[PDB]
DNA sequence: CCCGGACCTGTGACAAATTGCCCTCAGACGG
DNA sequence: GCCGTCTGAGGGCAATTTGTCACAGGTCCGG
C-alpha cells in the first residue's frame, strides 16, 4: 500500500529545525534517494504533493514553493558534525514541477540501526515536534508494534531544538508535552501513555509506554 | 524561631505564527 | 489557428495554535 519511510538512526535523533511542511517533503526526498541504482538531484510534482497529503494544487504549490526558500541556512548536527541541508537554490525546469540539490555528503547519514513507518501514519499530524517525537518513538517499536523507552529532557531541547522558553518545565508541559500525545493519540494508529522521572525537585526524563491499535 | 530567598507548580494574558480558505489570471494542452 | 478548460503562481483573510511572561501559591533552607 502507502510508502514505506525508512531511515538511519543517525536522521532520527539528528539536531535540527524544520516546519511540517519541510519535514513532508525531506520524507520523499529520503524515499527517491533511497530508490536508487550519487545526484543528490531530487525532483517534486505539485499535482502528486495535493493528492497524497489531500490538497488542492493552489495551496500545494504555496507550501512547495515557501517551504523550499526557507531551507536555506538551514544546517543539521550529527553528534558533532554539521551539514548545509542544500548546496544549490532550488529551480522549477517545468510548471509544476520542482528540482532540488541535496547536499551530497548527506547520503550516508540517511542510509546505514534503522527506523521505519508508513506515510500513512504521519501525514495527518500538524505540529512538526510531534513528527519528531513520533519518529523517535518507532525507533523503539518492536514488531508487534509496541515498546517503551525513557528520553532526557536536556536531549529533547536539544535534539529537537525547542525554543527557549520550554526550559522553564511547566510551559515544556502545557505547549510541547500535552499536545503532542495528544495528536499522536488523535492522528496516528498509536496509543501513547507516559510518566515524569524525577531526581529532587527537578524532573529529567519521560517514560514513555505505547501499543499498536 | 518567622523571615526573605531560591526552588518548584499551574493559570490568565497577550503577541506572533500557522492553519485551511478564498479569489485572480496567465501557462500548457486538447477538442 | 483559436479557445475552454485544467493548473498553479500570485495576492490576500479570519479563526486557532504556538511562544512568552507576570503573578498566585506550595516546599525547604539558613539566619
Ligand atoms: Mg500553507
Ligand atoms: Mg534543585
Ligand atoms: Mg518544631
Ligand atoms: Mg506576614
Ligand atoms: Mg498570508
Ligand atoms: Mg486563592
Ligand atoms: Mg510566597
Ligand atoms: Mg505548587
Amino acid at each position: 500500500n502507502s510508502p514505506r519511510i525508512v531511515q538511519s538512526n543517525d536522521l532520527t535523533e539528528a539536531a535540527y529545525s524544520l516546519s511540517r511542511d519541510q519535514k513532508r517533503m525531506l520524507y520523499l526526498f529520503v524515499d527517491q534517494i533511497r530508490k536508487s541504482d550519487h545526484d543528490g538531484i531530487c525532483e517534486i510534482h505539485v499535482a502528486k504533493y495535493a493528492e497524497i497529503f489531500g490538497l488542492t494544487s493552489a495551496e500545494a504549490s504555496k507550501d512547495i514553493r515557501q517551504a523550499l526558500k526557507s531551507f536555506a541556512g538551514k544546517e543539521v548536527v550529527f553528534y558533532y558534525e554539521s551539514f548545509p541541508w542544500f548546496i544549490k537554490p532550488a529551480h522549477s525546469p517545468s510548471r509544476g514541477l520542482y528540482s532540488v540539490h541535496i547536499n551530497p555528503y548527506l547520503i550516508p547519514f540517511f542510509i546505514g540501526r534503522f527506523t521505519q513507518f508508513r506515510l500513512s501514519e504521519t501525514k495527518e499530524i500538524t505540529n512538526p515536534y510531534a513528527m519528531r517525537l513520533y519518529e523517535s518513538l518507532c525507533q523503539y517499536r518492536k514488531p508487534d508494534g509496541s515498546g517503551i523507552v525513557s528520553l532526557k529532557i536536556d536531549w529533547i531541547i536539544e535534539r529537537y531544538q525547542l525554543p527557549q522558553s520550554y526550559q522553564r518545565m511547566p510551559d515544556f508541559r502545557r505547549r510541547f508535552l500535552q499536545v503532542c500525545v495528544n495528536e499522536i493519540n488523535s492522528r496516528t494508529p498509536m496509543r501513547l501513555s507516559y510518566i515524569e522521572k524525577k531526581k529532587g525537585r527537578q524532573t529529567t526524563h519521560i517514560v514513555f509506554s505505547f501499543r499498536d491499535i
